[PDB]
C-alpha cells in the first residue's frame, strides 16, 4: 500500500518498493522516481500512472498532435509475421491469436513456416494452415500463404517462423527472406512483425537482434501466469520500444489477453 497524500519522500520510498517488488527492475524504477520528483505535481498517483503508461506506449505525427484520435488491438494489415526463439510459446501463441481473431469474426489463416503442432491447432480451430512437405523453403511457403489469403478473401494470416539460434543457416537472414517473399505477394505486407517473449525469461539481447533484422511492431509476452511478476513488461518496452500487443496467461487457447497499459498500471499499484 503506497501512501498517496503523505510526504513527497514517503511516497517515493514506498513506490520504489512496489515497483522493485513487481520486477519493474532497478533501471526503470530509478527513472520513474527521477521523473516524478522533477514534475512538481500535487497528484503523484496520477503523475506516476502517466509515466508508467508513457513508457509502455512508445508509438511523430502523434507527438505533434499530443493524442491519438483513434483511441482495441488489431493488426494494421493482413499479414503478421511472428518471430522469436524456440520454447517461448510461438506456436501456441499463434493458435491463441487465431482463436481470438476468429472469435471476433475474422477469417484467419496460418502459415506453418517453422519447417507438427501448428497443423493440429488449425484442425482443432477450423483454421486453414499453409504447410509444405518435409523441409520446404519457408519463404516460398509464406508467399503461397499470402496469395492464398488474398485469393480466398481472408482477413489475417499469421506466419510462424523458425526459432533455432545456432544452426548452419543464419536465423536472421531466413527471416529477412520470409519478409521479402511476403512483400512480393503483397507489397504493403507484412504490416506487423511480432516478437514472442517469455515473461520468466524476461532477460532482450536476442530480441534486439530480431528487431535489427526484420523490424518489430509489437511484442507478445507469454507466461505471465508464472513466477515473474507482471512488472517485467516495463523494461521490455523500454528496451524494445514497441508496444505489448497481448499477454499470455495460460496454456489453453483462450489464455491470451489483449494488453491494456492503463488497466495494467492501475493493477501494478493496487493495495
Ligand atoms: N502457463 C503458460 N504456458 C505457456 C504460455 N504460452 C506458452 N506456454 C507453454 O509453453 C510451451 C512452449 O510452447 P510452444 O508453442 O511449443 O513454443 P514455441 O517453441 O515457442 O513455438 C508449451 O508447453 C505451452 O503450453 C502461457 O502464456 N502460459
Amino acid at each position: 500500500a503506497i501512501p498517496w497524500g503523505g510526504n513527497l519522500e514517503e511516497v517515493l520510498e514506498e513506490l520504489e518498493m512496489a515497483l522493485l517488488a513487481a520486477d519493474v527492475g532497478l533501471s526503470a524504477t530509478e527513472e520513474i522516481l527521477q521523473e516524478v520528483r522533477a514534475s512538481g505535481r500535487k497528484d503523484l498517483k496520477e503523475a506516476v500512472k502517466e509515466k508508467l503508461v508513457g513508457m509502455l506506449e512508445p508509438d511523430a505525427t502523434l507527438r505533434k498532435l499530443g493524442f491519438n484520435p483513434q483511441k482495441p488491438v488489431e493488426p494494421k494489415g493482413r499479414v503478421v509475421l511472428v518471430v522469436g526463439v524456440n520454447g517461448v510459446g510461438k506456436t501456441t501463441t499463434i493458435a491463441k491469436l487465431g482463436r481470438y481473431y476468429q472469435n471476433l469474426g475474422k477469417k484467419v489463416m496460418f502459415c506453418a513456416g517453422d519447417t507438427t503442432q501448428l497443423s493440429e491447432w488449425g484442425k482443432r480451430l477450423s483454421i486453414p494452415v499453409i504447410q509444405g512437405p518435409e523441409g520446404t523453403d519457408p519463404a516460398a511457403l509464406a508467399y503461397d500463404a499470402v496469395q492464398a489469403m488474398k485469393a480466398r478473401g481472408y482477413d489475417l494470416l499469421f506466419v510462424d517462423t523458425a526459432g533455432r539460434l545456432h544452426t548452419k543457416h543464419n536465423l536472421m537472414e531466413e527471416l529477412k527472406k520470409v519478409k521479402r517473399a511476403i512483400a512480393k505477394a503483397d507489397p504493403e505486407e507484412p504490416k506487423e512483425v511480432w516478437l514472442v517473449l517469455d515473461a520468466v525469461t524476461g532477460q532482450l539481447e536476442q530480441a534486439k537482434k530480431f528487431h535489427e533484422a526484420v523490424g518489430l511492431t509489437g511484442v507478445i509476452v507469454t507466461k505471465l501466469d508464472g513466477t515473474a511478476k507482471g512488472g517485467v513488461l516495463i523494461p521490455i518496452v523500454r528496451t524494445l520500444k514497441v508496444p505489448i500487443k497481448f499477454v499470455g496467461v495460460g496454456e489453453g487457447p483462450d489464455d491470451l489477453q489483449p494488453f491494456d497499459p492503463e488497466a495494467f498500471v492501475e493493477a501494478l499499484l493496487e493495495d
